[PDB]
């Protein structure tokens, strides 16, 4: 089970689905395509 495609993330310890998301510093949250 992952969190969602903009859920608070870590590059050192995310969790974000990794289908096709990845942690965004932008806003410290997880994205990428949708």
């Amino acid at each position: 089970g992952c969190l969602e495609f903009w859920w608070k993330c870590n590059p050192n310890d995310d969790k974000c689905c990794r289908p096709k998301l990845k942690c965004s510093k932008l806003f410290k949250l997880c994205n990428f395509s949708f």
